[PDB]
């Protein structure tokens, strides 16, 4: 018959934190391959005692006393659980020494002995124990020395989306300087140095496309796209009309019926080097400014941050291009047979521009005109022509005539 009490496999210690369940779980054997009995208890107290303290430790098995409950491979599992009530001490006499005993069908219980029988030491720790709160990412400010209610707020807002798995009913605080105190459901705390939440902000918006020439063919409605980034991802104000000068060629834009649209200016994190603050220039610059030497608008752009960081204005210009800079005519499929290449008849001009117009549909403005000169030479002409900007071009006669005068003998 069976002597041999079961076997008891069971972690000799478990950290648990105060606030938060626990659970774990004891593993029994027999070589009968059944167990009766699994309890957890004092040390002090009868051997028939099953007394245990505090009330908030428990435990379940589910499966006592069948056959086949406890082998090695499906051992018996004892539920090990609770919860640590929130004001729970946390100094280094609050753990438990709990022993557990099994007991076989054959009446075998394991031994109790004080310190060194089967037993579990539960200790209770802190809530900020178990967590380690994650650096946010900086969050640039006007002084760093005195926070506002925005910024505080925005640190705030940086902490909690750098630690998703902290406890969600943590509470944050922001001090005048930055320091983070995170305060835990059991009132315990942690810390997170000002060093590692907000900086001043010393740097100013970046004109990504200073200098930058952007080309507007006269009479075609076109786009110019400004980008602008900041250290702190945001950028609060774009202003075209810094000083007068600048404020001027701004203003005469608008009245030629140009916008400036930025659309995400007021959205959070706007503004990074990866995702620029983007302004579009959109309009026509119509034919009656005619391109050249002053056929251009200079402009000045400065970027603010929301810390109040203003940069240093910074150029760009539009210029003016005729469209004929943007157009090359494709040549006659076929040439014209001419009788006198020195001047050509009607219906043989006509014949040229057929050719001429069929070979540069889909290529050229729909509405260019086209001359065919006397000598047969094709004048193209497109719709920004004026007398003090011409946009034009040629196509020599010996693209589009062909002499059909006989040769002598
Ligand atoms: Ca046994
Ligand atoms: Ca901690
Ligand atoms: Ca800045
Ligand atoms: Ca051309
Ligand atoms: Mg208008």
């Amino acid at each position: 018959t069976d002597t041999t009490p079961p076997t008891i496999t069971l972690p000799q210690e478990v950290i648990a934190y105060r606030g938060e369940e626990f659970e774990f779980f004891v593993e029994t054997t027999d070589d009968s391959g059944r167990v009766n009995r699994v309890i957890v208890r004092n040390i002090e107290g009868a051997d028939n005692s099953t007394y245990l303290d505090p009330n908030w430790i428990r435990y379940s098995t589910d499966n006592l006393s069948v056959p086949g409950n406890a082998t090695p491979a499906n051992p018996l599992r004892t539920r090990v659980y609770g919860i640590v009530p929130i004001n729970h001490g946390v100094g280094p006499g609050d753990r438990y020494t709990k022993y557990v005993r099994a007991e076989d069908a054959a009446g075998n219980i394991t031994a109790l002995v004080d310190k060194q029988s089967e037993r579990f030491v539960l200790v209770i720790r802190p809530q900020t124990e178990k967590y380690t709160p994650q650096v946010p990412t900086l969050t640039y400010v006007q002084n760093a020395n005195s926070l506002t209610q925005t910024d505080k707020d925005a640190v705030i807002a940086a902490v909690k989306s750098a630690n998703p798995n902290l406890p969600a009913t943590s509470t944050y605080s922001v001090s005048e300087n930055g320091t983070v105190t995170i305060t835990y459901p059991d009132g315990s705390t942690d810390t997170i140095a000002a060093a590692q939440t907000v900086d001043t902000d010393r740097v100013a918006p970046v004109f990504v496309d200073e200098g930058r020439d952007y080309i507007f063919y006269r009479g075609e409605e076109g786009t110019a796209e400004l980008h602008f980034y900041d250290n702190s991802g945001k950028i609060t104000n774009v202003n075209f009309a810094g000083d007068l000068a600048a404020s001027s060629t701004y203003n005469t834009l608008l009245g030629l019926g140009f916008t400036f649209n930025t659309p995400n200016i007021n959205n959070p994190n706007n503004a990074t080097e990866q995702n620029p603050l983007v302004t579009t220039i959109r309009g026509t610059i119509p034919k009656s400014l005619p391109a050249g030497p002053g056929g251009k608008y200079t402009f000045k752009v400065r970027a603010t941050d929301a810390s109040g960081l203003t940069s240093e204005a910074k150029i760009f210009r539009i210029v003016f291009a005729n469209q004929t800079d943007k157009y090359t005519p494709n040549n006659p499929g076929s040439l014209t047979g001419v009788l006198n290449p020195q001047q050509l008849s009607t219906s043989e001009k006509t014949a040229i521009e057929e050719k001429v117009r069929a070979a540069n549909t889909g290529n050229l403005p729909n509405n260019v005109q086209y001359v065919v000169n006397n000598d047969g030479s094709v004048t193209v002409i497109y719709p920004d022509d004026t007398p003090a900007s011409r946009s034009r071009d040629t196509i020599t006669a010996d693209r589009t005539v062909q002499d059909l005068r006989p040769r002598n003998s």
